[PDB]
Order: structure tokens, then C-alpha cells, then sequence
């Protein structure tokens, strides 16, 4: 079998993508944000304290005839950026572009934190991360790739994120009009549950390529690049009036600049992220200060290949045995 759904961003700074999904029986649709940095497929529903929705599509697993509850399961996340959500679980059928796992573990909100609330466009998570990160208890659970793999044509899926437009999801196959050249693949550490890998260096606009190693986590729901605090210093310096504002939480630039691309190697292969890739717009409304799409992972304690990155490429999460990652220009 194979899958392929449209992802689109929610806003006009591509501050995530949302992808449609067919949950329960008939089916209830949701837009979940797919995030190959965690491992719940978590949905704000009927259960989550009313003050805390606010605009978002639910799910009512009583009108699902195949829901069932995981009974006695539980459910708590956090993310890199302070948020949070928890609840319980049910079990039902999960569509992702005409691919269906059933028995899928559908992690139901109780609680979700401020941010999630006041995002009225993302209905919940779907995690693509490895298992092990699950956050399920007493029983882990699987996340949605995992659950389909076995019934795949090939272990993988691919996310092909778009700059200001929409992009695709696909589950089982490789689309090779999809992309130019050749898909470079590299290891893949799954010792702390994540796609994570070393890029062999990175170049600042024309400049010459630095072969330094950078361990990360391609990550599709984080926006942003977030590498050493030196690669960051050297791309932020090309840029006149650039600066990091501890006020703000990261490097400003001025909105009046063109911003130099940045490369990164995977392998002996590279990928050229556009400068305007780099622009996330007036810090606030009216500002002439612009916030950087490149940002120290100093405070983190890991770099993360987040959707600037991502979206410069074709990217292949492959789910063989020896899991592995493949990049290609597009």
C-alpha cells in the first residue's frame, strides 16, 4: 500500500504544515501538524476542557463506531518549546492520503497548554518519530508509520515541504518526479529516538564550504534552523546590522536586507537553502526588525534540522531495518 497527502502551511511565514487526516468511522477529519520529532498522535477532542479550544476541529470518538478506549492508558508530552498537552487514549481507524491503520493509538487531549489553544489552525499532532519516544503509559504505543510499515510497498515516507506553498506527505514509496538529481542517504542514530544525523559542513551564501561535522534531527515540526552557536555567529555576520537580542529570543536582522543563502552537506552532496528561506518577518506588527530563520541551538542541547532546512530538500525517512535519511535538491 502507499499514501499521499498534501501538507500546507498555516500561516504566511510557514510556521508549520498541516495535513489533513481521516480518524474514526464515519470519518472525522483533522488537520494535524506531522512532526517527525516526536512519536504521539495526539488530537484535541470532545474530552479537552472547553476553555482550552478555541476554534480547533475536534474529535468525538462516541460518534466513532471503531473507536474503543485503551483502557487504563495515559498520555503527557512536552516539546522543546515549553508546550504541552495530555489525556487519554482510544484506539480507531486512521487515514493518512488513502492509507489506513487501524488500531492506531489516538492519543485524546484532556489538557493542552497556551500555545496549542491559541493556534485555532493545528487539531493535533501526528508523530513520526521512532516508537521508543512514545509517551504512553503503562503500555507504549505506535506511532502511525510504524503501525503501516509491514503493509507498505517500501519502509518509508518522504516529506517534500513547500516555501510559502503547499507540499506533500507520501507513505510507502518514493515519488522521483519529485525531485532533481540524485537523493543522497546518510546514517541515522536512533539511540535517542529521533532522526538524527551528521552533516558533514555548511557554506554561507557563495562562500567556501567549511567540512566541519554537525549532529541533528531532521525535524519537520520545528520551523526553524537551529545549529552551533559559531555556524549561526558566521552566517548572522554576513548580514548588515544583524544581531542576536536576548529581549527578543534570538538574531534580528534588518527587515530592509536580502538575506545570503546557507548550504548544508549531507555526505559529499549539499543543500542550498534560499536566503529568503531565512526571513520570518517583523519581530511585530509594523517593526522593522525581522526575526532569523537561523538560530543557536546552544540553549536546546541539540542542533535541529527544522522545516527551513527541510523544505530546501526532498527528504527520504527511510524505516528499514538499519533506518537511514536521504536528501535531495529540488
Amino acid at each position: 500500500s502507499t499514501g499521499s497527502a498534501t501538507t500546507t502551511p498555516i500561516d504566511s511565514l510557514d510556521d508549520a504544515y498541516i495535513t489533513p487526516v481521516q480518524i474514526g468511522t464515519p470519518a472525522q477529519t483533522l488537520n494535524l501538524d506531522f512532526d517527525t520529532g516526536s512519536s504521539d498522535l495526539w488530537v484535541f477532542s470532545s474530552e479537552t476542557t472547553a476553555s482550552e479550544v478555541d476554534g480547533q476541529t475536534i474529535y468525538t470518538p462516541s460518534k466513532s463506531t471503531t473507536a474503543k478506549l485503551l483502557s487504563g492508558a495515559t498520555w503527557s508530552i512536552s516539546y522543546g518549546d515549553g508546550s504541552s498537552s495530555s489525556g487519554d487514549v482510544y484506539t480507531d481507524t486512521v487515514s493518512v492520503g488513502g492509507l489506513t491503520v487501524t488500531g492506531q493509538a489516538v492519543e485524546s487531549a484532556k489538557k493542552v497548554s497556551s500555545s496549542f489553544t491559541e493556534d485555532s489552525t493545528i487539531d493535533g499532532l501526528l508523530g513520526l518519530a521512532f516508537s521508543t519516544l512514545n509517551t504512553v503509559s503503562p503500555t507504549q504505543q505506535k506511532t502511525f508509520f510504524d503501525n503501516a510499515k509491514a503493509s507498505l510497498d517500501s519502509p518509508v515516507f518522504t516529506a517534500d515541504l513547500g516555501y510559502h506553498a503547499p507540499g506533500t506527505y507520501n507513505f510507502g514509496f518514493i515519488d522521483t518526479t519529485a525531485y532533481t538529481g540524485s537523493i543522497t542517504y546518510t546514517a541515522v542514530s536512533t539511540k535517542q529516538g529521533f532522526w538524527e544525523w551528521t552533516s558533514t559542513g555548511y557554506a554561507v551564501g557563495s562562500g567556501t564550504f567549511k567540512s566541519t561535522s554537525i549532529d541533528g534531527i531532521a525535524d519537520t515540526g520545528t520551523t526553524l534552523l537551529y545549529l552551533p552557536a559559531t555556524v549561526v555567529s558566521a552566517y548572522w555576520a554576513q548580514v548588515s546590522g544583524a544581531k542576536s537580542s536576548s529581549s527578543v529570543g534570538g538574531y534580528v536582522f534588518p527587515c530592509s536586507a536580502t538575506l545570503p543563502s546557507f548550504t548544508f552537506g549531507v555526505g559529499s552532496a549539499r543543500i542550498v537553502i534560499p536566503g529568503d528561506y531565512i526571513d520570518f518577518g517583523p519581530i511585530s506588527t509594523g517593526s522593522s526588525s525581522c526575526f532569523g530563520g537561523i538560530q543557536s541551538s546552544a540553549g536546546i542541547g541539540i542542533n535541529i534540522f527544522g522545516d527551513v532546512a527541510l523544505k530546501a530538500a526532498f527528504v527520504v525517512f527511510n524505516g528499514a531495518t538499519t533506518p537511514t535519511l536521504g536528501f535531495a535538491s529540488k
